[PDB]
């Protein structure tokens, strides 16, 4: 991960980041339980709490962390730990975090014009994941 593929990387997500309730309804799309974890939301039809305040409230806490985290790349360990923390008490499996990268990139290809990131995003998302998989 290198400072070439770091660029590109922000220049992508610069295109997307005022969009966090788009984002957030594709990762609970590609795996609805994930979104069984929420007390407000679990029980619900996605299609009516996508634009609902609470839905908004809470895609702009867990996209602005990850704003952080691509903000600061490639220096991200400090904020995993910070994640872990909060998350691994929560049960969060493997697969889960899997279908988070899956809904993730399923949005950035059907909003963006995607092949000329995508081996940028392949590097950064391997390399935070990996992070996140040696602690959790
Ligand atoms: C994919 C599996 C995940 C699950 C099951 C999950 C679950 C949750 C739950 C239950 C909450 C508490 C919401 C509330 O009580 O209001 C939450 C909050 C949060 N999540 Fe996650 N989350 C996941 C992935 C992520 C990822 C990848 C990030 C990184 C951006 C993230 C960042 C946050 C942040 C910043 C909060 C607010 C602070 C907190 O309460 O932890 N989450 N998430």
């Amino acid at each position: 991960l290198s400072a070439d593929q770091i660029s590109t990387v922000q220049a992508s997500f610069d295109k997307v980041k005022g969009d966090p309730v788009g984002i957030l309804y594709a990762v609970f799309k590609a795996d609805p339980s994930i979104m069984a974890k929420f007390t407000q939301f679990a029980g619900k039809d996605l299609e009516s709490i996508k634009g609902t305040a609470p839905f908004e409230t809470h895609a702009n806490r867990i996209v602005g962390f990850f704003s952080k985290i691509i903000g600061e790349l490639p220096n991200i360990e400090a904020d995993v730990n910070t994640f872990v923390a909060s998350h691994k008490p929560r049960g969060v499996t493997h697969d889960q975090l899997n279908n988070f990268r899956a809904g993730f990139v399923s949005y950035m290809k059907a909003h963006t014009d995607f092949a000329g990131a995508e081996a940028a995003w392949g590097a950064t998302l391997d390399t935070f994941f990996g992070m996140i998989f040696s602690k959790m």
